[PDB]
Formats: C-alpha cells, structure tokens, sequence
DNA sequence: GCGTCCCGACGACG
DNA sequence: CGTCGTCGGGGACGC
C-alpha cells in the first residue's frame, strides 16, 4: 500500500485541506498548519481542531497519511543564539499544533549556517533543536527533509541527515523525507532506474529506510548537481518519469505519505492518477 | 535592487 | 458572497 497525494491548500481552514485532498482522489496529503511565511498564527481553536478531525474521519485520512510541513522561517541551526531560540520556539509550536490535530509527523527543513558557523556546529544545533522539541511534545515524529543545498543550507547530503540523527536522543521520533528534486539538485542521479537503485542503495547505507517517513515526488526544472531548488511537473523536468515509475514499483516506499509539490496544482489529479497507474 | 521560488489571513473590490 | 491584492519578512536564485 502506497499513499499518494499532494501538498494541498489550507486556505480557509485545515479541514478544507482534507477536502481539497479528497477532491483530487489523494490517499495522502501535506499541508501547513499555519502560514509558513509569518512567525505568529492564532492558536488553533477547538472548533478548527474538531472540524479538521471530522473532515479527516469522513474521508478516512489517517495520521499515517498526513505530512504537515513547518514554517519557512525556522532555522534549527541558526548561528545566532537569539534567532535560534526563536526558531526553536516556533518549531515547538508547530509540533504542539500537530499533537492537537492528532498528526504524528512533522516535515521540516534542517537549517543553515548562514556563513557564520561551521557545518558541524550547525548540524549539532539541529540535533539539539530536535531533542529539545521532542522533549516538549509527545507523539509527533520530527521528519527531516533533504535539501537542494542552496546558499548556506545544509541537508543536501545523506550524511547530514545521518549526523543529525546520531545526535537525536529519542530515535523513535526522528525520521526523514526524501524530495526527488532536492536529491537530484544535490547531485544524486535518478534519471534512470540504474541510478535510482544506486542513489537509494547509498541512502540505505548512510541513513537506512527505517527512517524514511515520507517522500516529495517532484521533477526538476533545475539541473543535476545545480544545488538549485526549482521543481517541475512529473516528466516535464530534467529528472523524467522513469524515476517516479521506478519509485511507484519499489515496495521500500510503502506506508508513507508520497507528496507532490509539482509546479502546476491544476494537474495534480492527473499526476496522482498517473502515479497510481504505475504500480 | 527587484521579481520569483520554496502561501493563508483578511481587508478592499465589485 | 466570491475573488483579488497585500502583508508577512527566512533564505535564495538569477538577472
Ligand atoms: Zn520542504
Ligand atoms: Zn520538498
Ligand atoms: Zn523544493
């Protein structure tokens, strides 16, 4: 069993997301529990929480099929203590918000040294940031997403994820989410079944599939090793459809939210359908 | 320096 | 009432 969806919109309320997900026949969906470009959001009201749950229950979307993503503003590895504290508070908020909504996963970006600390220093801060949050919450698993490696942003090498995990105490609540566009941009080839098997065997060796808690199926507008984060619709980009079919036929990707973040939402229904047809 | 990439609340419009 | 535009304000790309 595979859960295929997209990062649908939460405009007008979290329940709408589940509704939007159902409208395109998704068996999985991602969302923002609050605007990802602002520091503060009004606390969830029991009304919003209830409606969201009613919506999810109506369509049978279980916690294992939902992959909320945190704020863009958060840097769990910020070189400046004050800004790091702020990022930490926010991240804690996002995780507490997931607990209220009965969501067990939280997709977030690793962090950036902003040319002001070393890589180790930045990674250890991320580890610390996670321990701190898993310490102030329950039931929510921190899912680290690999990145394209733009600017001073870490997490483009599988080794960064493995190092961040080594520093986490409660390994039961830490995981990873692989974004095809990001891995490709980082330098992990996927343009053929052969490369996919190779790129994922590597992932298996340095991180291990027991930590995979989600996927981001994006094609790339950016190029191999460009370390540029620019997505594209499935098959219209530099990666191609082969990789996505390959993924759909590999059982190592079962029981997790496979989320589309392709550039044209209007064709998400077709993309979701095509992906399913690949199994 | 500015438009655009990795959006949801809400006020102004019509 | 539906829809659009602006604000918010981290880190970046590429011109
Ligand atoms: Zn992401
Ligand atoms: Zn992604
Ligand atoms: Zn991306």
């Amino acid at each position: 069993m595979k859960y295929i969806g997209a990062h649908v919109s939460a405009a007008g309320g979290l329940a709408n997301a589940a509704i939007r997900a159902a409208e395109i026949d998704a068996t999985a969906f991602a969302l923002f529990t609050k605007n990802q470009r602002q520091w503060r959001a009004a606390p969830l009201t029991t009304q919003t929480i209830d409606e969201f749950k009613a919506a999810c229950e109506k369509y049978h979307y279980t916690s294992a099929q939902i992959l909320p993503h945190d704020s863009y503003l958060i840097n769990l590895g910020h070189p400046v203590t004050e800004a790091l504290e702020k990022s930490r508070d926010a991240f804690i908020d996002e995780m507490q918000r997931c607990e209220q909504l009965g969501l067990s996963l939280l997709n977030f970006h690793p962090g950036s040294h902003l040319m002001q600390i070393s890589e180790e220093d930045c990674l250890a801060r991320i580890a610390e940031s996670i321990n701190i949050a898993l310490d102030k919450t329950q039931g929510v698993t921190a899912v680290i997403e690999n990145t394209a490696g733009q600017g001073s942003n870490l997490g483009f090498k599988f080794e960064h994820l493995a190092a961040i995990i080594d520093g986490v105490e409660d390994k039961s609540r830490v995981g990873v989410c692989i974004d095809t566009c990001h891995a490709f941009a980082a330098g992990y080839d996927l343009r053929t079944p052969a490369e996919c098997e190779k790129t994922f065997a590597d992932f298996a060796r340095t991180v291990g599939f027991k930590y995979l808690r989600g996927m981001h199926l994006n094609d790339a507008k950016s190029t191999f090793g460009s370390r540029v984060d620019r997505h594209h619709s499935l098959g219209e980009g530099n990666i191609g459809h082969d990789a996505f079919r390959w993924i759909m036929q590999d059982d190592r990707f079962d029981g997790i939210p496979l989320i589309l973040q392709t550039i044209n939402p209007d064709i998400w229904a077709e993309e979701i359908a095509w992906l399913k047809a690949q199994q």
